[PDB]
RNA sequence: CCCCCCC
RNA sequence: CCCCCCC
RNA sequence: CCCCCCC
């Protein structure tokens, strides 16, 4: 009964990988770029977003992502949306007075948040006694990575509901975001959020430009505090899509006693198949749910429902379920686990 | 008695791998195909099947492929129908007063079609309040591969019967494109199914396309939701037609005592040879039913009735077997696996 | 189909 | 988010 | 001959 043996996960991960054709898609379509020529002027429209009351956000993810082209070049943004899949012909940004002239950003808009932060910044300087200090102003220069910690608190929530994005957006933006806050008084955490979940969700290939500032990013040698709160939030969003593995690897480690039934001990092979998988792909793997790779789903561990109740139910038990809205095949498993996960949890072992 | 091994199932395969001459078929047949270029066009036509209710779905499937087409390239089509062992003539697609002019579909099909959708839009946009939000308009860009999941739907019971394949497309589209459902609410996945089971029996080279669509689109780097969820129930088919070895594969791992017995243990031999052969093939072997490779059959279990019979009352205990139509040879050993399989189910063992 | 918590 | 002492 | 279930 030795060679009874199927190994059908990696089978179809080979399939998939070891394709000689390419796909296109978003043929005739175009999109905006900044050229870092005009950075210094767009971290102004970056920071024109956070200090004013603005009645429509709509374009604010496309201005952090114009930030970002400026801060990885045109040439370098066009090639990483040639390799992401999509067929995106860049658009390049003009100015014209000075303002910025962005492919697919009304100039409307882009005047309307100028005048509304002059005029803001105005009423704010004749009021008061003229102190503005030099983190306070628009032309801060990690305000453009203040949007885009923003955009990156939506970002670890794609995976989720958009409801659920915003509430966890608004709630830990109020956190960790607390110094930009203090400095911007009068920043809207939701509806810039909702720009970028808009954004991500429509071009999908902005995912993959939002993943290279990313490692652009954690790559490099120095960057201020802004950027390093931004990659530290990044970093957050990397095994998005995947908690099911990473709870898994977690009752492993809690020694789980429900771990020995017959049905998990059936599955173990084909749940180590996955596992493997995993390290197969490599350090991509957790970018798949993020980029919404078609890929992903080569990852899901739905195939084995005792795993997963398995596990489930010990993340009940240590409390680390939170509301997590996966759904328990087996509820036998998932309650025997979450009793032994609360008894371990209560005691106090020590070796 | 160590020597008395024949190798009979390896000699078979490396016969019909080890051919010095390539057949030729199909070869005074034509197909369609339409460039990339009129990619953003076709997607039009392959949402105007959706969203209005069409008296003649002959030829959605076509339409589909057609999408394909131009996702993957004309030049790359023809290539993978050349390799695919038919030497069928690729015929291009054309534009008239705009729509399209695909071969072997006809023009009155088409214009019926679009007719039908705008007169339907134009009725819909008059009697509601004029709201068309973005996603529920013909022009949307996940549309074709919606079409193409109803199809991929199909492509999961190629194996099976028509009826069973029909009747398992509409109960699985109206929860896995639940979404697409209400997005259009008028869309007939039984015709539409029915269309694409049509092509798929006719037109077997397009097997090999609409496979080689699923590896482009695995392979890619993004891909909407649409794309995510095709890949998904293109990789639901691998194992299309080799059901007998996945619940072999699942009595073992079960550990059923009555793989013990004389005859199965005679046979284990054999069966471990079609493994091995399997394996040989390697990744493309669970494709060679949906393919209808004619080297499909050198996996059939049928040769090994005890250990079918075995298996097949394994799977009747777990409840897995459902409503699988095949044959039990040995009824005494299935009713035997049949009650181990019910205890072990029952019973609850942790180690 | 998949995904879904907290940081 | 992270960091946080003493030398 | 083979295939045949569910997701």
């Amino acid at each position: 009964l030795q060679g009874i043996h199927l190994s059908d996960l990696s089978y179809k991960h080979a399939i998939l990988k070891e394709s000689q054709y390419t796909i296109k898609r978003d043929v005739g379509t175009t999109t905006a770029v900044t050229p870092s020529s005009l950075q210094q002027e767009i971290t102004l429209l970056c920071g024109e977003i956070l200090y004013a009351k603005h009645a429509d956000y709509k374009y604010a993810a496309e201005i952090g992502i114009q930030y970002i082209s400026t801060a990885l070049g045109s040439e370098r943004v066009q090639q990483i949306l040639r390799n992401s899949g999509s067929e995106v012909q860049v658009v390049l940004t003009r100015t014209y007075s000075q303002m910025l002239d962005i492919h697919g950003v009304e100039k409307s808009w882009v005047e309307e948040i100028d005048k509304e932060a002059r005029k803001t910044m105005a009423t704010l300087l004749k009021e008061s006694s003229g102190n503005i200090p030099q983190n306070q102003r628009p032309s801060a220069p990690d305000t453009p990575i203040i949007l885009l910690c923003v955009g990156a608190l939506i970002f670890t929530k794609l995976a989720s509901t958009i409801e659920v994005g915003l509430e966890t957006t608004v709630r830990r933006a109020n956190r960790v975001l607390s110094d930009a806050l203090k400095r911007y008084p009068r920043m809207d955490i939701p509806k810039i959020a909702r720009s970028f979940y808009d954004l991500f969700e429509q071009k999908v290939y902005h995912r993959s430009l939002f993943i290279e500032y990313g490692k652009a990013l954690g790559s490099s040698s120095t960057g201020s505090k802004a950027e390093s709160l931004f990659v530290n939030i990044f970093m957050q969003a990397y095994g998005a899509g995947q908690t099911m593995l990473r709870w898994g690897v977690i009752a492993r480690s809690s020694n789980n006693i429900m771990l020995g039934h017959v049905s998990v001990q059936a599955e173990l092979k084909q749940v180590t198949e996955v596992y493997d998988l995993v390290r197969e792909m490599g350090p991509e793997s957790g970018l798949l749910h993020l980029r919404q790779s078609p890929k992903a789903g080569l990852l899901s561990l739905a195939n084995c429902p005792n795993f997963a109740s398995v596990v489930l139910g010990n993340a009940s038990g240590l409390g680390i379920i939170g509301m997590y809205r996966g759904r328990v095949p087996n509820t036998e498993l998932f309650s025997a686990a979450e009793s032994y996960a609360k008894s371990l949890k209560e005691s106090n072992k020590i070796n």
